[PDB]
């Protein structure tokens, strides 16, 4: 059933807070894949060995690095083992300079434990590389998303970190395709949306305490479900955030049980860009940018992170998300897909305008 243990998510909630907070329209990303990067670039970095180590803090598993590979290698294969129900692919990659000497033994760190690899391109020339990153994106996607960069934002970098995700799911309980009605976006008139509606047994409730309706959608293969939350009509996406944390989702989540309930969910296909260097910035993650910030253990002695990238695609349909209680969701809401044998945030996202 639903995750019955303490969701490590202190970090993740606080970065999908800033990241909502900055965008006017549809968002997904991936908090968990965020984890991994940062813990690449930390493994990067010389304080591992034996200031960032406390900017990183509730992104590494207590000081201990053996604790820190085992804990998101686990993850990473709890979601992403092959099986009959799903596909999900974590794809993770350093775009590195021809002139910088890799270590071999970072490479084998990242492809063992963390399920990614280092490539060297030439930023000499712009066009080549945003090509063969943008490529790499397609290769490791299906061609579901194909695009994560310009040339131009690759200008005088050095290091590029990308960060992609891919997700076939199917719904366990299925809507009948038959249906368009209003949306009601917060700035501007109702727009239309097309809409899905079935009646079954779901998790559910209405939070007081997060002001909201709560929803426990589960895909086929006993791992992955999506969670949705609608703002109760007197309140907005941004004041329930603000009502987020750690704590009081874990409560909210934990209220939550078995109803019959009336499913009323605007269809969507979108996908989502950003660059990571700035809202990580503001939530804390400063040192790893700064003028010092070296890789010793990524490159042969420094360097740093010029710019890291993260791109996630999303689907809702009556089959799932492939490329009486009333929960009628015609208005913006949250969502996100965990891992309900472990609690991982694999993706979280928000609706300001469903166009499918």
């Amino acid at each position: 059933g639903p995750f019955q243990g303490q969701r490590q998510n202190e970090f993740d909630l606080m970065f999908v807070k800033e990241i909502f907070k900055n965008h006017n329209s549809n968002v997904v990303l991936s908090p968990f894949s965020v984890k991994i990067l940062l813990t690449l670039i930390y493994e990067a970095s010389d304080t591992s060995f034996g200031n960032t180590k406390r900017e990183l803090s509730s992104v590494i598993q207590n000081d201990n690095i053996d604790h820190t590979r085992s804990y998101y290698k686990q993850l990473l294969e709890s979601a992403q083992q092959d099986n009959k129900d799903y596909d999900l692919n974590i794809a993770t990659n350093f775009f590195v300079d021809d002139f910088i000497e890799v270590i071999n033994k970072y490479q084998q760190i990242a492809n063992t434990h963390y399920h990614a690899m280092l490539e060297k391109v030439s930023y000499s020339n712009p066009t080549q590389t945003a090509a063969t990153i943008n490529n790499w994106v397609s290769e490791h996607t299906n061609g579901r998303l194909r695009e994560i960069v310009t040339p131009d934002s690759l200008e005088g970098a050095v290091i590029t970190l990308v960060n992609v995700i891919y997700f076939c799911g199917l719904w366990t309980y299925p809507f009948p395709e038959v249906n368009v009605k209003p949306f009601y976006g917060t700035r501007g008139k109702p727009t239309n949306a097309q809409y899905m509606e079935q009646n079954g047994q779901f998790y559910y409730d209405n939070s007081a305490d997060l002001g909201a309706q709560i929803l426990r959608l589960p895909y086929r293969g006993n791992k992955l479900a999506m969670y949705f939350i609608l703002p109760n009509p007197d309140n907005t996406v941004n004041q329930v955030l603000d009502r987020i944390n750690s704590a009081s989702l874990h409560q909210a989540l934990w209220y939550m049980e078995e109803n019959e309930v009336n499913v009323t969910l605007p269809k969507f296909k979108f996908d989502f860009s950003e660059q990571l260097n700035e809202p990580l910035q503001q939530v804390g993650i400063r040192e790893i940018f700064s003028q010092n910030a070296s890789l010793p253990l990524l490159a042969r002695g420094e360097v740093r992170v010029s710019r890291i990238f993260q791109k996630a695609g999303i689907t809702i349909n009556e089959l799932g998300s492939c490329a009486v209680q009333i929960f009628n969701a015609n208005r913006p809401f949250i969502f996100f897909i965990e891992d309900e044998t472990l609690g991982t945030m694999l993706f979280a996202g928000k609706i300001e305008n469903p166009v499918f």
